[PDB]
């Protein structure tokens, strides 16, 4: 397998669909090698050739730019690892200590692709412009790339964290646990910039079963991104709106557990934003040093049927809500094709 | 001006684009009934020409249908009521007169277009399906023909309410006030029909001026279909859930002003619905006795640059938002063209 037939290998694993995982299919991959390299050195071709094939539709003014062409590179030389693998043979346990280890390489290879494509956009602003049309079709495809990319290392991860909780998965995550994590991240951050931090405080509505602790099958790693970019926004806005103020309002988070939905809304008393403005926290071309950014944790909620909703009060404050499956069978991954 | 002309008329009137008015240039109409006369026999034939025109864009089966006919009808005849003013004197109090009693005529003569409406919807799924091509067809249709209504009564109200407050515009319109008054009525209706109500918590936020009432410009009719509509969800929500219950817990509503945004939330303990089963409660389609309804009350919001938006936490409750412009200067008519 060769560069000079790339062309050939993208355009024949792109006639095949990616095949969205739920979160039983992972526990049960997880649970078995020789079965998830025989689906890996599939699926991840197919993966691949589905986000390189959408990449080549692009304009030629945003192809041709280096930023494009070296992820470009980088998913090519990314495929031609797996595809070694597609003649060898499963018995023999050197081919999977080689594969996990051909994993661990791509999933390094890949580690920059986020600020890399974001440098692309930061160019796209300035040689070509922000204009409304530009930002909805970056968007669309920023989203769809960066979710495709989510689900590959998700698959990586799986592979290479079981075969040396279930991988990344926790069957048993304690969301008020998470909730905890991030926040105390934050603050350690909050107090060195700002001296001070605001509390948290949390609330659990367990509807079904009023006692009990809230937990959930979920990619707690995931959540921790998610809940540390809102403490992070949620701070930084509760401080430097109470600056010529005395007392900090704490950050309060409820946890709510239904028949469908796990929520998780952070409320803040930071001061808000104007309604025109919310729109624009979530546009890869408008946001253009911790965290993963307001669009990006979006997608890791959407990644399993979830969403990130925020929703302010001019003058008073802003609530920021992750929706959750509640049910691990409703938890099914979101594949771009 | 008869009948066997109107589509020559509507043709005509449908070239031209109408004109949207801010609340400053409501007010300065209203503070003149010459001019208003005057700027009224051109601007209604074209409101009532361009949504007409946009009616006999609807395929056939919609079109041919009796509550589409019906109410071409009544838009044909009222465009005819009007043309006769067009080559009248203003200085002839007998004309402005006669021009006041056509408008009652007109008014009073679409009061019954939103059932009117709506049974063609309930006819549509059950003769064609209720698909979510259809759901978004008409949807989109349906905003646009009763946002223009909106605008028409509009403009009919301010003129035979002014040349028998502003109108139907209060100037200095107290919000909370407001909010108390569609709350003292949802409360009566309650109280009959479950025997009890949960009580009213109003808390305002005015940022810029922590002590003073907040007030503005806008339409206290307007305002009070939305939050009389908002409360009587919240109410029955709140009491529906609690039925095993002993104590009904408090609807809180929030008056924030800020820089640009006046908001009003209405938050429940209802128990809420899952993320899935919000976008429904807008559709014309799957919401398909006091009240005007949620998609309605939400195309008031949007008359004046606001909105409307819902979020919930399935197993705790819901909020509810009223977002509006602040400064009148912002508040300007939002109408199909
Ligand atoms: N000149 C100054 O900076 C002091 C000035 N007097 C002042 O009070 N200001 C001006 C600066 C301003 N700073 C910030 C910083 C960060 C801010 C984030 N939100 S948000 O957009 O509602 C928001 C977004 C996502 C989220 O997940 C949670 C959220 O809440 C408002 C902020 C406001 C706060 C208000
Ligand atoms: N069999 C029964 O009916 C009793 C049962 N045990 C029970 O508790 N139930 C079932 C019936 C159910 N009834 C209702 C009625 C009306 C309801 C409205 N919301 S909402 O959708 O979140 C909502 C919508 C717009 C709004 O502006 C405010 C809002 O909040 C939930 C409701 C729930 C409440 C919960």
């Amino acid at each position: 397998a060769s560069l000079a037939g790339a062309p050939k290998y993208i355009e024949h694993f792109s006639k095949f669909s990616p095949s969205p995982l739920s979160m039983k299919q992972f526990l049960d991959f997880g649970s078995c090698e020789k079965t998830s390299f025989t689906f890996l050195r599939q699926e991840l071709p197919v993966r691949l050739a589905n986000i390189m094939k959408e990449i080549n539709l692009l304009p030629d003014r945003v192809l041709s730019t280096p930023s494009v062409q070296l992820v470009q590179s980088w998913y090519v030389q990314s495929l031609l690892d797996i595809m070694e693998f597609l003649d060898k043979d499963p018995e023999d346990h050197r081919t999977l200590s080689q594969f996990t280890d051909a994993l661990v390489t791509i999933r390094n290879r890949h580690n920059d692709v986020v600020p890399t494509m974001a440098q692309g956009v930061l160019e796209y602003k300035d040689t070509y412009g922000d204009d409304p049309v530009s930002n909805q079709n970056i968007q669309y495809f920023l989203d769809r790339f960066y979710l495709s990319r989510i689900s590959i290392r998700m698959l990586i991860n799986q592979h290479t964290l079981i075969f040396d909780h279930i991988g990344s998965i926790d069957p048993n995550c304690n969301v008020s646990e998470v909730v905890k994590d991030a926040y105390d991240m934050a603050k350690l951050l909050c107090d060195k910039y700002y001296m001070a931090s605001p509390d948290l405080e949390i609330q659990e509505i367990n509807a079904a079963n009023s006692k009990q602790p809230i937990h959930m099958v979920y990619v707690p790693s995931h959540l921790y991104h998610m809940l540390f970019e809102l403490f992070k926004n949620a701070m930084r806005a509760t401080v430097e709106s109470h600056e010529s103020s005395l007392i900090l309002p704490p950050i309060k988070v409820m946890v709510a557990l239904g028949e469908e939905d796990l929520s998780i809304k952070m409320s803040d008393r930071g001061g808000g934003v104007p309604l025109r403005k919310i729109e624009r926290l979530f546009s890869y071309m408008y946001s253009t040093g911790f965290g993963y950014g307001l669009p990006i944790s979006r997608l890791y909620a959407k990644y399993f049927q979830g969403d990130l909703q925020l929703f302010s009060m001019e003058g008073f404050g802003t609530d920021a809500v992750i929706y959750l499956k509640a049910l691990s069978t409703d938890s099914v991954e979101r594949l771009p094709v």
